[PDB]
């Protein structure tokens, strides 16, 4: 009889609130500068998307990060671009500093303040346990203040975490595939990466909200204090389900299902089998042991829940005792 609809416990109606400009990128103006102000340094990666360069401002000799879009909808530009400016000047966000165009090939292009070539990614396996729980609470403040500006990020993974260990600073980068959240509205479930996808996006869940980056978080946390690369790795979209429903248990995921009334695709039915919930120690051993407390496994657990609605938000996150020892080294600051 259809699905079952839900809301966002936090954050609920924030964009409602807001004038229609905030949030309504499609009628967007873009602020388009000078593409002579940057001169290319060196490339630093590629993406499906975007190539991203160092550049150099000549007019001031400062530098910066050009991101050179590739071919896409030019809503889908506006969107990212309207999200940055909403989002600049808040705790670990990446800054939009400009905003060019080649005259040439019109191809557009986003200018950024410099960040050091060093992501999460590069990084983890040399942290300490403490240095892991001070990154996710930082990782926790960017998520907290994008989801109560009405924005998900949709697309959490630590490539796209850069951070700068000399001077601990952490800083979201590409916002390409953020939205804002509506209450009601239905979006794409074609969305992030395999390996932190939400149970939502793999049974064709459309009306979810900012609780689908909480659990891409549940993702990246696994990884990093069980030193598993992936941690659900699956071949394709529907054996990432599988991976997950060996962890997680099919029990819960067809009480999720038979809760908003899911239709599931056919071709699950034959994989997913009989699989119980496994304890977290399963994964634990002695190369990761140091990286893995009592406080770890009780965090992680409330991340990783195929009910959205039951996932902690990144308040409530910010609030675990998993955080006691950072948030109180902050205060001493
Ligand atoms: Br700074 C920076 C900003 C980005 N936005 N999307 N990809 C990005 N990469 C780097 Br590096």
């Amino acid at each position: 009889s259809g699905p079952v609809p839900s809301r966002a416990r936090v954050y609920t109606d924030v964009n409602t609130h807001r004038p229609r400009e905030y949030w309504d990128y499609e009628s967007h103006v873009v602020e388009w500068g000078n593409q002579d102000d940057y001169q290319l340094v060196r490339k630093l990666g590629r993406g499906k998307y975007s190539e991203v360069f160092e550049a150099i401002n000549i007019t001031n000799n400062e530098k910066v990060v050009v991101k050179i879009l590739k071919p896409v909808k030019k809503k889908k530009i506006k969107r990212e671009i309207k999200i940055l400016e909403n989002l600049r000047g808040g705790p670990n966000i990446i800054t939009l500093a400009d905003i060019v165009k080649d005259p040439v090939s019109r191809t557009p292009a986003l200018v950024f303040e410099h960040v050091n070539n060093t992501d999460f990614k590069q990084l983890y396996q040399t942290l300490t346990d403490y240095d892991i729980r001070f990154y996710m609470y930082e990782i926790l403040k960017a998520l907290d203040y994008c989801h109560s500006m009405g924005i998900m990020h949709r697309d959490v993974k630590p490539h796209n975490v850069m951070i700068d260990h000399e001077h601990r600073k952490l800083r979201l980068i590409d916002w390409g595939l953020a939205e804002f959240y509506h209450p009601g509205q239905e979006y794409n479930v074609r969305v992030a990466s395999r390996y932190f996808k939400g149970p939502e996006l793999l049974v064709d869940y459309q009306m979810y909200d900012y609780s689908l980056d909480m659990w891409s978080l549940g993702c990246m946390l696994a990884s990093m204090i069980f030193r598993k690369e992936p941690f659900f790795h699956g071949h394709d979209n529907y054996d990432q389900l599988v991976r997950i429903a060996k962890v997680l248990g099919t029990e819960d995921l067809y009480d999720y299902i038979d809760k908003y009334n899911i239709e599931l695709d056919p071709r699950f039915n034959d994989i997913l089998g009989r699989h119980s919930r496994k304890r977290w120690e399963r994964f634990v051993h002695s190369e990761n042991q140091h990286l893995v407390s009592p406080e770890a496994l009780d965090f992680l657990d409330k991340l990783l829940r195929y009910d959205h609605q039951s996932r902690l938000t990144a308040r409530e996150a910010m609030e675990h005792p998993y955080f006691y020892t950072v948030v109180k080294d902050q205060a001493r600051m």
